[PDB]
């Protein structure tokens, strides 16, 4: 398993906006209880998965987990950095499996979710 995206870094400037207190007070709260959020909420734990495949095919992973941390560490600059995340967690799943797999379908309900409650931000 590589090393886990840092959540923390001295060197990056850092900023506390009103879209980023809403992206982990609104945001990732309620996508987090979703029934099909347990998945995304830590690191792809290649390992334990046997899947020695996922991180020759995935180069830039990216979870929900890792978000949280990002958001609650104020390791953001803006919301739209965030959001890249997320879209980056959203796309590798969709790069590494196949559309109508379980944790695809689950991705596709956890993204529209997503867009539903960044649509309109403060
Ligand atoms: C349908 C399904 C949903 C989740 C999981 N599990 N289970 C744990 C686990 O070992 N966990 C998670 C929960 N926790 C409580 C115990 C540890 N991890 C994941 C897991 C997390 C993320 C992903 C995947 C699996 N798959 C795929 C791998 C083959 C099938 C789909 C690929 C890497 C995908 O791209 N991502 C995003 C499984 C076995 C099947």
């Amino acid at each position: 398993n590589p090393p886990p995206p840092e959540t923390s870094n001295p060197n990056k400037p850092k900023r506390q906006t009103n879209q980023l207190q809403y992206l982990l007070r609104v945001v990732l709260k309620t996508l987090w209880k979703h029934q099909f959020a347990w998945p995304f909420q830590q690191p792809v734990d290649a390992v334990k998965l046997n899947l020695p495949d996922y991180y020759k095919i995935i180069k830039t992973p990216m979870d929900m987990g890792t978000i949280k941390k990002r958001l609650e560490n104020n390791y953001y600059w803006n919301a739209q950095e965030c959001i890249q995340d997320f879209n980056t967690m959203f796309t590798n799943c969709y790069i590494y499996n196949k559309p109508g797999d379980d944790i695809v379908l689950m991705a596709e309900a956890l993204e529209k979710l997503f867009l539903q409650k960044i649509n309109e931000l403060p």
